[PDB]
């Protein structure tokens, strides 16, 4: 038959470690011709493996690259202009690749030009909080100061608006091994942990989900109108360059002024983590240059766009996505995804071919550019933002398949959350010890709901990745699965050599997944959640979920509302009408899902008219006017954090008002604005029940 | 049987004069008791006419009246201060009504209060021209005077905001005899013309599409958070007060300075029509100070929601809505319409109770406060906005169903052009001469198309009335129809006893339509109308209207441009995208009109998908950024005139950014905003085109 255990039972582990082989042998940098070869690659195969048309849909789009005769390095100089030390030009190339071609060597993505000279202050993660530490508490003023940052916590954008809204001149990004050296582990090629000379990569702007700098809400194509760079969206101000700990050892050794203010400022260098400004007594007279000449350019970028024309609703789409652009090799972020995305391509071709086609149609991405800010994904969205809103089913993204390989994680919609549960107990689980029992059994015993027994954590989608226009721009159904790292044992960031050119083919075989088992497991929950979106006679999402997280999302945001409770009194703060709303959606749901179970299942109109209502429900949290100075961050109830683009933050719009408003100079009119935000997310949630009220 | 002849043969016109006469006996001022019993009769009569439901939806929004025992008034003053001159406090009521309570005196809604005193300059229409005429040709500063301004030409709004931004420290608009008075016929009560005492009502806001000033993009419900007065959207800055032209004689009389620049700023009254500033050498001691002392409130107001449920496509909404509220007694405004209304929803009610139901839902509406700014019809599309948007096919307005007694006027999208012809010519003409003939037949004669040899004139939408929010927000499919007057021989503005005490239901049943045969026309246009949208298995739009009227507007366009060749060849501005993505467009609707033709008829999936594409294909138009500085003006190709409210515009973002062109300051910023448009709108036709294509 053709069925869902056909199509998964088709998924091959040794297909998906050839792909990942063929992906990765090269570097694909975004706007290079590599990556131009890739993406021809890629269309041909997805015709050969059947599908009904595969297309390159292309932008230009600002870009960013290093001088390539004009090096990028941070210097310490002597008071005679002398560059004493000299940080790296290049990551030593991994065995067997020191001969290969176009390595783009570590910079920090829009970095704008200059060599600023100054006194070093350094700032932990440069997180919002360690800011307010230093001015608040330590009276540390870093106006005119080059700040130094270790990675991790939260996105290098955030870090880097954070520094420039403190006044700093320049930010050094480092890796400490605090984040980044697994206790125990050997550095790469030995283990998979960063080495004193690796370096992370990766893009410093604050976007906010416009796409291309120069052309926000709409598509960078061939008549498109530039903005000019002074009036472009999220480009820093001021230099930024990302090194590793031994050239980071090199710069804070010297640190003076005042010690750190506690622990939780210390990583694991044997170094004081002294504050500043500047050197200690001997070294007082030395300072920090960087030289930066980085450009930015508008370059063509390609994304494959390939259809699997629906049998009975062809003009609902399910999307299937990830990128295809790399910092350098690729082998984890984004080729282990690529690879299992073109295996369940291969699969969804196999049944076509044998003369099945899904319900609905299945669109198949391999987006470009997403390292340098989404912008394959995010202009392919703005041109087609009609066809995507009054179609647009789900979008499934599709970038790394690994960030460890301990459990399952899955961050998605409320709306998604029933459909994962059934298919993870459906699927076997591939990890040691759970031989013969549901990845649902593995998955939720190693990583438990904070909230409820017996059941594994989902987690809310926050940003950083292609999902971002489909979900929080036009509020389609999103969703994102990998296998993860053990999040009790492991306090290190994300996974070691993330953005270094030690994300190799080598690093996933040798040391993540030698028999491409999760790999498999995850082409399974990827593909196994788009063939039920796509095959379902009744949308396979459960409304009733949404409405137990939104009382949970309104008890959070009063709880932090309640810590200011003369202020709540003084300016009549009530929360009274989010709570109805939420009521009412529970109370609407409840009775749209007895009418999805008790419905004439022999009327096609009743069964689009309620799958239409199941489709534009995530779409009901969608305001057209945006949040408070991000137009393009538009549902109400997930925002990416203003402080971290890769966390999500509930209610986001009330959240923003709350936040440090003891602060605020004129309390009278912040929380009028809090009052503001309450009415809005009240209305907006009622208005999102009432399209699951009878119609008419 | 029942089909659209057994409901347009139920039609009476006696039904629609009983009607008229019962909702015109005391005024139904928007958030008076009298307007809200109004509201509970017709929700009575809709139920017992047999419609599903019929609710009142009500909203808090800011309103505007005199001051009972403060009254507003304008005075000429000598140079002691005493008022030699007193404008009327109040119509003289006409026959038989001179004991009618709380009949609203002339005023300005939203004036704010004050009590200016200065010299007069008389600005002719106060249209952009006239203060350009006056500015730089003349070189007569409108800074601290009051101006006086004739009514006519232009939505009155736009006058406040022309005179406002000329430095006016105050505005009293007038009706002139040359505007409001017919030659050959009497005035009210002995026929239709305005007397000198007659003053028209009417509000000066300049909302661009907000609704309610208080609450823009969210209804004004019970939990709304208001913005205060000072940041309330579209109140004027300066006094306004309306007067007739007996006072306005004895205002201008005196009138000195400067002559008027030539005949088009003489009127008909006999003064010299001079200029200013102020008066003549013996009176130039006199001034003239206003008085006003309206408020503004925030007042209840209540919309009559009824429904008749679709058969098959229950969740596909046909709306026909018109407003209640009047200035006073509504003789022709609006209640000529809401008789017309009440007609119809009884003819479906009688079908219904026989069996019947139309295929899609009908949305029938009462809307309030329409006089106030649209308010009643734009507070509760703010509040159902999700459902409009993913389920209404179209608004059919209800608004006056004369403004004359020649022929039809219909304005509308082009996607009902062929349904109009069509409709048109199965109906039988009313006009004498034209015995047996059809509507078809009188209105193509006496109002023929500027373009097209045997079709009829139909207008492009403007604005003020309540299908803005429908149409220009929220991009559904829009319409009206009424008679209107002889637009060769009738020079004067609309209806000389326009939203004066004088529009009674004796003027219309003496004057207008004595046999209520017109206002059975236009219950057969309107109801015909909202019968085929609603009963049509295939919708009644045809998109290849729109290809044709897109290229009429793409040269239209260019021709403004090309009068600057200099300036297109040094910005290197062109066209050609904006001709390309008109050719697509052409080109895919007539592909699709093949289809739409051809298309298995047996499968109600591809006829819905195809009836989607047809709904959506209005919707999109809408570009969710909005135009500049217009955020609820979302609709690329049609725009409210930024000069005159009334007037609709085409290709609107790039008729403003070429506007007086060549007085910017910085050619090349400006220019850069003519290219910005033009991309826009090039890319927003083709997206357009591209709902047409295969879905997949
Ligand atoms: C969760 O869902 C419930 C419904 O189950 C909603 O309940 C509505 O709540 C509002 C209050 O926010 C109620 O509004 C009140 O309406 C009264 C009149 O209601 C009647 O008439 C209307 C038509 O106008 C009908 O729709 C309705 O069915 C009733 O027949 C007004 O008179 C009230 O105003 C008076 O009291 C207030 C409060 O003291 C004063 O401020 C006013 O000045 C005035 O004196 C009031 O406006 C509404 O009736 C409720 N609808 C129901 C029960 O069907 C919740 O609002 C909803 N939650 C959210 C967040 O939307
Ligand atoms: C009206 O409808 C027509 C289609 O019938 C559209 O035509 C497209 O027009 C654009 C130009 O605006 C063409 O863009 C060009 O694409 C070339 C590559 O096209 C091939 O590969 C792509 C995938 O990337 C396929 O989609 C396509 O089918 C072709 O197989 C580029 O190489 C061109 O760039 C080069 O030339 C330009 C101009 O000199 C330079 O600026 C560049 O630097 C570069 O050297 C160019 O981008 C597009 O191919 C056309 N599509 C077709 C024919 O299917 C119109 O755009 C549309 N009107 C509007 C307003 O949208
Ligand atoms: C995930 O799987 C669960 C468990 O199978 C699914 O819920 C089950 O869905 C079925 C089919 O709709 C329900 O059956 C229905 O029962 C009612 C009365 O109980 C009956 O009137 C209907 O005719 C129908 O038989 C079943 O009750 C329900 N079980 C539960 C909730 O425990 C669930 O829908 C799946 N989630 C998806 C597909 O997103
Ligand atoms: C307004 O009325 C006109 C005139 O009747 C309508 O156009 C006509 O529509 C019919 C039905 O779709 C067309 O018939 C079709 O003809 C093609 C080939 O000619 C055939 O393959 C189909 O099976 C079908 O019979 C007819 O051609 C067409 N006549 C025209 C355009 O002159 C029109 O659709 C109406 N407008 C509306 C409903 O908005
Ligand atoms: C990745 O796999 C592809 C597909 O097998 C390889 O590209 C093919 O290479 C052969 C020999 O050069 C050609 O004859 C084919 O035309 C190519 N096919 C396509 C679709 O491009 C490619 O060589 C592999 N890359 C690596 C690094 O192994
Ligand atoms: C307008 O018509 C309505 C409906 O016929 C009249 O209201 C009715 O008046 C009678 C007598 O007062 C009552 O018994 C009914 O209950 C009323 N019905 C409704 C639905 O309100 C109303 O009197 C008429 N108005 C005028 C000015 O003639
Ligand atoms: C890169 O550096 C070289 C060598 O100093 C210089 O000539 C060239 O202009 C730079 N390239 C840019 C700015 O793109
Ligand atoms: C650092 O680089 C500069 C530029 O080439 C050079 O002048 C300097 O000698 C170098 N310093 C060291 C310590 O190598
Ligand atoms: C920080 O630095 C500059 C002085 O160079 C000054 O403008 C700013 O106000 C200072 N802020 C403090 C000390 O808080
Ligand atoms: C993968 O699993 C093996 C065996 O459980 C473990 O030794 C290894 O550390 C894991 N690799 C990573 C990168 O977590
Ligand atoms: C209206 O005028 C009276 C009488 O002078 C005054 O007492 C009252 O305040 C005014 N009403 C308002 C401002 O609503
Ligand atoms: C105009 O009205 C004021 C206010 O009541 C009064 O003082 C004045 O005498 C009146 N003037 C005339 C000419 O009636
Ligand atoms: C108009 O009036 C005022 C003087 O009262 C002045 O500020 C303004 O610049 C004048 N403009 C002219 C004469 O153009
Ligand atoms: C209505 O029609 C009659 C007869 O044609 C005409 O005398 C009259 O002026 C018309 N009324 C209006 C208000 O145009
Ligand atoms: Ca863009
Ligand atoms: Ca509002
Ligand atoms: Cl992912
Ligand atoms: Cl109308
Ligand atoms: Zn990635
Ligand atoms: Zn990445
Ligand atoms: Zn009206
Ligand atoms: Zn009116």
């Amino acid at each position: 038959k053709h069925n869902m255990k056909a199509f998964l039972d088709e998924l091959k582990a040794e297909n998906i470690k050839k792909f990942l082989y063929n992906f990765t042998q090269i570097p694909h940098l975004a706007g290079t011709e590599q990556n131009f070869q890739l993406a021809k690659q890629i269309q041909s195969q997805w015709k050969e493996f059947g599908l009904d048309s595969v297309e390159l849909a292309h932008y230009d789009v600002l870009l960013s690259y290093p001088n390539k005769t004009h090096p990028n390095y941070i210097s310490i100089i002597n008071e005679d202009g002398n560059e004493i030390f000299n940080t790296s030009l290049f990551e030593p190339p991994p065995p067997g690749y020191e001969n290969v071609s176009d390595i783009v060597p570590p910079f920090s993505a829009f970095s704008p030009q200059g060599m600023p000279e100054g006194d070093l202050v350094y700032v932990n993660y440069a997180r919002t909080e360690d800011f307010f530490k230093l001015e608040r508490d330590m009276k540390i003023n870093c106006s005119g100061k080059i700040v130094i940052a270790r990675y991790g916590k939260v996105f290098r954008g955030n870090k880097v608006k954070n520094a420039q809204l403190a006044g700093a001149k320049g930010v050094i990004l480092y890796s400490d091994p605090a984040d980044y050296f697994a206790p125990g582990v050997k550095s790469y090629p030995d283990g998979w942990n960063l080495p004193g000379g690796g370096v992370q990569r990766g893009n410093i702007l604050n976007l906010n989900g416009a796409g291309d700098p120069l052309t926000p809400g709409y598509p960078a194509n061939e008549y498109a109108y530039r903005r000019g760079i002074a009036e472009a969206v999220g480009l820093p101000s001021i230099p930024v360059h990302p090194i590793g700990y031994y050239d980071a050892q090199k710069l804070l050794e010297k640190m003076g002024g005042s010690a750190p203010p506690d622990s939780s400022w210390r990583g694991s260098l044997k170094v004081p983590y002294n504050v500043g400004p500047g050197f200690t007594g001997n070294f007082s007279t030395q300072k920090v240059k960087m030289h930066i000449h980085s450009t930015n350019e508008v370059t063509r970028i390609y994304n494959v766009i390939g259809t699997l024309r629906g049998a009975v609703e062809p003009d609902r789409y399910v999307i299937l996505g990830g990128h295809r652009d790399s910092w350098v090799f690729g082998g984890i972020d984004p080729q282990s995804g690529a690879a299992v995305v073109h295996e369940i391509v291969r699969s969804f071709g196999t049944l076509k071919k044998e003369g099945w086609r899904p319900r609905r149609t299945i669109l198949f991405a391999s987006w470009d550019a997403e390292e340098f800010g989404l912008l394959g994904s995010t202009e392919w969205a703005e041109e087609n933002s009609r066809l995507l809103q009054e179609r647009g089913v789900a979008y499934i993204n599709a970038d790394s398949s690994i960030e460890g390989n301990y459990t399952l994680r899955v961050d998605c919609t409320p709306l998604m959350y029933s459909l994962v549960h059934n298919l993870t107990k459906e699927l076997k689980s591939p990890d040691e010890g759970f031989e013969g029992k549901s990845l649902y059994e593995s998955w939720t015993k190693k990583s438990p709901s904070p909230e409820f027994s017996g059941m594994p954590r989902i987690s809310k989608l926050g940003s950083g990745n292609d999902f971002e226009v489909f979900f929080q721009r036009l509020g389609i159904a999103s969703g994102r699965a990998r296998y993860t790292k053990n999040w009790e044992t492991n306090k290190f960031s994300g996974y070691p050599l993330y953005h270094s050119v030690y994300e190799t083919y080598e690093l996933v075989e040798k040391f993540y997944d030698p028999m491409f088992k999760y790999h498999l497991t995850v082409a399974q929950v990827r593909g196994g959640m788009v063939f039920e979106l796509a095959n379902s006679i009744v949308l396979p999402f459960d409304c009733r979920d949404y409405a137990v997280v939104l009382r949970k999302y309104a008890d959070k945001i009063y709880s932090i509302s309640m810590k200011h409770p003369q202020e709540m009194k003084t300016y009549s703060v009530s929360f009274d009408s989010l709570f109805s709303a939420v009521k009412n959606f529970t109370e609407i749901a409840s009775k749209f899902s007895e009418r999805l179970q008790d419905f004439d299942k022999s009327n096609p109109i009743v069964l689009r008219m309620m799958n239409d209502q199941l489709m534009f429900l995530e779409r009901a949290f969608i305001d057209p006017l945006g949040l408070p100075d991000r137009p393009f961050y538009r549902h109400v109830i997930y925002a990416p954090s203003s402080h971290n683009k890769y966390a999500g933050e509930s209610f986001p719009g009330i959240y923003d008002a709350l936040f440090d408003i003891e602060s605020k100079v004129d309390p009278s009119k912040a929380w009028g604005e809090v009052k503001r935000q309450i009415y809005v997310a009240a209305f907006t949630v009622q208005a999102a029940a009432e399209t699951l009220s009878e119609v008419a």
